[PDB]
């Protein structure tokens, strides 16, 4: 059945990204049989398909080198197989890891895997529409993402018929201070609320312990991805849980 | 006339990149302007079209202050015209941006305001084709990435044929264990060497100067991209220029 993701948190969703492969599959691997004790409710599965451009950065690291371990979306949908969590499974993927597999088929397996929604960064709205198709057909969510930037008739158009759940990015820095910043979050979350009924999870700047029970109060989700990474850097699973667990 | 990169640089490329409306457009036009006596030979320009869906990274910041700043397509565009510069100018742009304009406008656009080519992230080869249609149609490159671990084949496949330069992605993780990953891109450029004769210019991972300095005796050129965006967290240009230029003694 389509996916609704307030069956997978309470109060607030605590969601997680990480970079499979990094620094191995067999850390992913067991990190992925403990999510079912993590305060992790909600997965973006990072998957490297290409190596990263004009950077040096934390996702992007971990990407190279979860490319150099010789992982790619067969070993991570083989991995999928041995896997068992009640959490949500999301894929973050780019398009052309789509494409290269094939749509129909790459949205099958993902389906069959236990993966209910996917994030694909950088494909817009007007370029969705065969991979909007295919979702819908094996019903799976393709993540609809709003930015505190999108002016709100755009907003409107793009919630109206959106599934699972709404990606909003935050900023750091429209301002530079921070009073506002977060007033100016909250309208955007009340815009959204009129136009979907669907929850709104909340990314991008998030941080630590303090950032998430702020982020808390704001919408029905927090997203955590660079600091996530940065914890998988260590090289022993019960660490890497403690912070987790810190975080959250 | 499809340009020839080589034409803009005497031993090596100094190529760097910038987000246009970041701190303001203000300042990416005063930059431009200034363009003639920095040490950069080609300049990428990545714009905003969409807001990076990152978590917390210096160049999504610079394109989501660019964003609600009011700075589009259609600004820069605006912008590029009013512009004197001898230095090469690049487009990096994902594609969601061109597509949006329509590939044919935006091809045509980018060329009449003496942009040279495009450097498209996440667009793979086999996607390319369309763009790559209008690219050969104005006279403007699409450029080729590869890495250190691309295949040989796949390598001889994207480079016999590809116009502007190779961009020779760096690696940071076949090891992790530095000088050693040195010598792995100087093979790289030698089995690219044998397959084209385009310039080869290395990105990603370059912060430092005598980490450009090093970088420098690899390949052709040398891209740096984090770093100069980091520069522009400055609210001045004498001292944006001056990291510039520390950046590339």
């Amino acid at each position: 059945a389509m996916v609704d993701f307030r069956k997978f948190y309470k109060e607030n969703a605590n969601v997680a990204y990480t970079v499979l492969g990094y620094p191995n599959l067999q850390t992913s691997e067991a990190f992925l049989q403990r999510l079912d004790q993590s305060p992790i409710d909600i997965l973006e599965l990072g998957v490297a398909y290409s190596d990263p451009i004009a950077d040096g950065e934390i996702i992007a690291d971990a990407a190279k080198i979860a490319l150099d371990q010789g992982v790619d979306i067969h070993s991570v949908f083989e991995l999928l197989a041995r896997i068992k969590t009640k959490k949500a499974l999301v894929f973050m993927v780019y398009y052309n890891l789509i494409f290269s597999y094939g749509l129909e088929k790459f949205v099958k397996k993902a389906k069959s895997l236990g993966i209910c929604a996917l994030i694909v960064p950088e494909l817009s709205f007007e370029e969705s529409d065969d991979l909007i198709k295919e979702c819908e057909r094996y019903n799976i969510a393709l993540i609809t993402l709003v930015s505190v930037t999108t002016p709100k008739e755009r907003v409107k158009k793009l919630v109206k018929h959106a599934k699972g759940f709404i990606y909003l990015l935050a900023s750091i820095g429209i301002t530079g201070t921070k009073s506002v910043e977060e007033a100016i979050l909250q309208d955007k979350v009340k815009e959204i609320r009129s136009f979907t009924n669907l929850p709104i999870f909340v990314g991008f700047g998030i941080q630590n312990n303090q950032d998430v029970k702020r982020m808390r109060k704001v919408a029905d989700g927090v997203i955590v991805g660079t600091s996530i990474v940065k914890c998988f850097k260590q090289g022993n699973l019960d660490i890497i849980m403690k912070d987790i667990e810190e975080i959250f």
